[PDB]
């Protein structure tokens, strides 16, 4: 399963085992999630398979997603995001998910 | 679907090209239907397959190891830089056929 790490989050924050609730479980399966259950860097990863595929980086700058108008964008609330804003980006996904004991 | 840059002429990005049959393969397995492409497009599946096969390294994210996986085969290098654009549009080009 792949995973995804970044510098600005502490490690053992990075692997928490999470449960997402069942918009962002439908999204991550969307893009080939099969489990129920994910570390927070495999849920990081499935998020930028499905930036990418759709697309919702903009063209000219390429670190910013128009998550707008899109199920993404329903999940974390806000109509756009920058790539390089990651405690932002963590907080965001922290409301769609449940922690495992 | 479709990307772009700025060390390479916006023209230039539009061009439309016909991958060999290698390079074809590799676009199909990550969802590309045609068998003609604009460069950006190209770029824009390629940058799939990488993401997809976690072909950049952990934590330098930017560089990408394809030694011994066909996107090493087809550019003929063991890394590169994804900083790099001329160098990887050479890449792409030696790598098409004729329409
Ligand atoms: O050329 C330059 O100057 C910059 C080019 C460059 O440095 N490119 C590197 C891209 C690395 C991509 C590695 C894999 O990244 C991910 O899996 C990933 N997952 C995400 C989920 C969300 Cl909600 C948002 C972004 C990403 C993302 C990604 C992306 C990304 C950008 C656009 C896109 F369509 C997909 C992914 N860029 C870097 N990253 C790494 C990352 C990891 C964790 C966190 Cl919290 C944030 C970012
Ligand atoms: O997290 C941070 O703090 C910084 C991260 C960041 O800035 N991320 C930027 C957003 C990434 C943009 C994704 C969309 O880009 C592409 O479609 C793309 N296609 C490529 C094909 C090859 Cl052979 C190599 C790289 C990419 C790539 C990509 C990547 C990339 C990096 C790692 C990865 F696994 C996949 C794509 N990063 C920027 N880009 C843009 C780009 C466009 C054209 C050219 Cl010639 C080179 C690069």
């Amino acid at each position: 399963d792949g995973a995804v790490t970044t510098s600005q989050i502490p490690a053992s924050e990075q692997e928490t085992l999470v449960r997402p609730k069942p918009l962002l479980l439908k999204l991550l399966k969307s893009v080939g999630a099969q489990k129920d259950t994910y570390t927070m860097k495999e849920v990081l990863f499935y998020l930028g398979q499905y930036i990418m595929t759709k697309r919702l980086y903009d063209e000219k700058q390429q670190h910013i997603v128009y998550c707008s108008n899109d199920l993404l964008g329903d999940l974390f609330g806000v109509p756009s995001f920058s790539v390089k804003e990651h405690r932002k980006i963590y907080t965001m996904i922290y409301r769609n998910l449940v922690v495992v004991n």
